[PDB]
């Protein structure tokens, strides 16, 4: 094969043949540099991106290499919860003209967060999945609030046709010996909301998250465990 593409400041590896990761890095102190992960899916004619990186400048350089690489408009972004590794490069999302979602209670917080608030709010039904009505032209974008988890508005996404679910920073690998920042974090449910990810994507083997390479199931497991241990 080929090797993980480097691009400004940034790191893309193709998971699919239709399916790539970004990844971008913010050095936070004597902790070296702590990278950040999203997903970039290119559907029939456009691209489809989630989550932006730590800052614009780094989400400008995504956009760059979908012209550069790809070559198809980006219809709309999506934005999993309000920190700053998901959310802090809205305005580039924005001067460049691309319809960006985020769960509704994403954009309430957004303010105390100190981030921007996207431009359009996803609402979910009672049994986790997305409203259709408020998440037009997602296309293989399965969009699923598992409950309070890593934040009170983290949600989660699967890539239909593929064997893919990127559960975000609510999912660390299966040897992570902690569960991370915890600042925002509902220790009560979080457990339970884990669970709810892998049940709402039980198909998919590829598990991609925030901070380490794409796991197994594994993940899912191991992450619940240590969020048992919290309540
Ligand atoms: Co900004
Ligand atoms: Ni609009
Ligand atoms: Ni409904
Ligand atoms: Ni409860
Ligand atoms: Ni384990
Ligand atoms: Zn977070």
């Amino acid at each position: 094969g080929p090797g993980d593409q480097r691009f400004g400041d940034l790191v893309f590896r193709q998971l699919a043949p239709n399916v790539w990761q970004h990844t971008s890095y913010l050095d936070m102190p004597g902790f070296g540099a702590v990278a950040s992960n999203g997903l970039i899916v290119r559907d029939g004619g456009r691209v489809l991106v989630v989550d932006t990186a730590w800052t614009n400048d780094q989400t400008a350089q995504i956009l760059n290499w979908i012209k550069q690489e790809i070559n198809l408009p980006v219809a709309l972004a999506v934005v999993t919860h309000a920190h700053q590794d998901k959310m802090g490069g809205m305005d580039a999302l924005h001067a460049a003209g691309i319809a960006t979602y985020a769960n509704a209670l994403s954009n309430q917080l957004a303010p105390q967060e100190g981030m921007v608030a996207a431009q359009h709010s996803l609402t979910f039904a009672a049994n986790g999945w997305v409203e259709p009505a408020t998440a037009p032209n997602f296309g293989p974008l399965k969009v699923f609030y598992p409950g309070p988890g890593h934040t009170s508005d983290n949600i989660t996404v699967g890539i239909d046709g593929t064997d893919i679910a990127f559960g975000g920073c609510l999912i660390k690998d299966s040897k992570a010996k902690s569960l991370g920042n915890l600042g925002d974090a509902d220790t009560e449910h979080y457990a339970a909301s884990a669970r709810a990810f892998g049940a709402a994507f039980p198909k998919a083997s590829m598990i991609v998250m925030s901070h380490s390479a794409p796991d197994s199931r594994a993940a899912i497991t191991h992450t619940a465990r240590m969020a048992d241990k919290l309540r």
